[PDB]
């Protein structure tokens, strides 16, 4: 809509207060217009019908419990385009800043949330396996990373591929985490789910096999459940990425850590210049070898690291 953009402030799913970005014309909309050309949250008012009607509230206050999923939505979506604007000069998801946009409440009980093609989608969940979705970042900004991915790598959503892309979504969902830098960890998921349990996620990238997932390429998933294991086999290259950040010791490979910046850059270059759509584990080995040799030298420590990380969850 055409208004005036201000500010306008409000309580998220968690109950933390934040201020949001609004647009004013009779009604107060959850319309950003700092961002590019802007972030836009809808109400699905629980129906599967979208995107729904724009956000549209009376006095700029966003109090209502109804309200707090639409809140952190809305404020999630704008940190993260924030990150890829600030850390990768990257404007948007398809790089010339096209608009964002998520509808909340959508459905019933239901216990996702995800990218459509064309928007972000965010469940309520039921009220024990999960909480509204949008209540964590880096649930928001792995949802995001999928528009990333499909507007440059493309990788297809099966088997290998899709295992890359799922692990590519994890992995920067954590670095934006760790960029807002509030409670980060190396787990997904961990403020909306079972909030009837803590110390729980929904998948860990520091250990995978704390939930069943593989962390070594000789334990992958090779049925045809959930397309081929695009949740699962992601552990295998959510662990490296760990192992690349922060070091360690994996099957007896041992892995100096460059942190989490040099991360970031290493697979974001991956990402945006050698990745192609069928790429398999193997190929994201070369790309993200080729990656860090591009910024940091054949014979750097981070050229090393990256081979050492690939080696220790069992990829060649
Ligand atoms: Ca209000
Ligand atoms: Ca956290
Ligand atoms: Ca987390
Ligand atoms: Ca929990
Ligand atoms: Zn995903």
């Amino acid at each position: 809509i055409t208004g005036t953009s201000t500010v306008g402030v409000g309580r998220g799913v968690l109950g933390d207060q934040k201020n949001i970005n609004t647009t004013y014309s009779t009604y107060y909309y959850l319309q950003d217009n700092t961002r590019g050309n802007g972030i836009f949250t809808y109400d699905a008012k629980y129906r599967t019908t979208l995107p729904g009607s724009l956000w549209a509230d009376a006095d700029n206050q966003f109090f209502a419990s109804y309200d707090a999923p639409a809140v952190d939505a809305h404020y999630y979506a704008g940190v993260t385009y924030d990150y890829y604007k600030n850390v990768h000069n990257r404007l948007s998801y398809d790089g010339n800043n096209a608009a964002i946009r998520s509808s909340v409440h959508y459905s019933q009980g239901y216990n996702n949330a995800f990218w459509n093609g064309s928007q972000m989608v965010y469940g309520d969940g039921d009220g024990q396996t999960f909480i509204p979705l949008s209540g964590g970042i880096d649930v928001v900004a792995h949802e995001l990373t999928h528009a990333v991915t499909d507007y440059t790598a493309g990788l297809i959503y099966q088997n290998e591929s899709g295992a890359i892309n799922e692990a590519i979504s994890d992995i920067f969902g954590t670095l934006v985490e760790f960029y807002a830098n509030k409670n980060p960890d190396w787990e997904i998921g961990e403020d909306v789910y079972t909030p009837g349990i803590s110390g729980d996620s929904l998948r860990s990238m520091s250990d995978p096999a704390k939930y069943g997932d593989p962390d070594h390429y000789s334990k992958r998933y090779t049925g045809t459940q959930d397309n081929g294991g695009v949740h699962i086999n992601s552990g295998i290259i959510n662990k490296a990425a760990y192992l690349i950040s922060q070091g360690g010791t994996h099957y007896g490979v041992s892995v100096v850590g460059i942190g989490r910046d040099k991360l970031g850059k290493i697979f974001y270059r991956a990402l945006t210049q050698y990745l192609t759509p069928t790429s398999n584990f193997s190929q994201l080995r070369a790309a993200a070898v080729q990656s860090a040799t591009d910024l940091y030298g054949s014979t750097s420590q981070e050229v090393a690291s990256v081979k050492q990380a690939f080696d220790a969850v069992g990829v060649k």
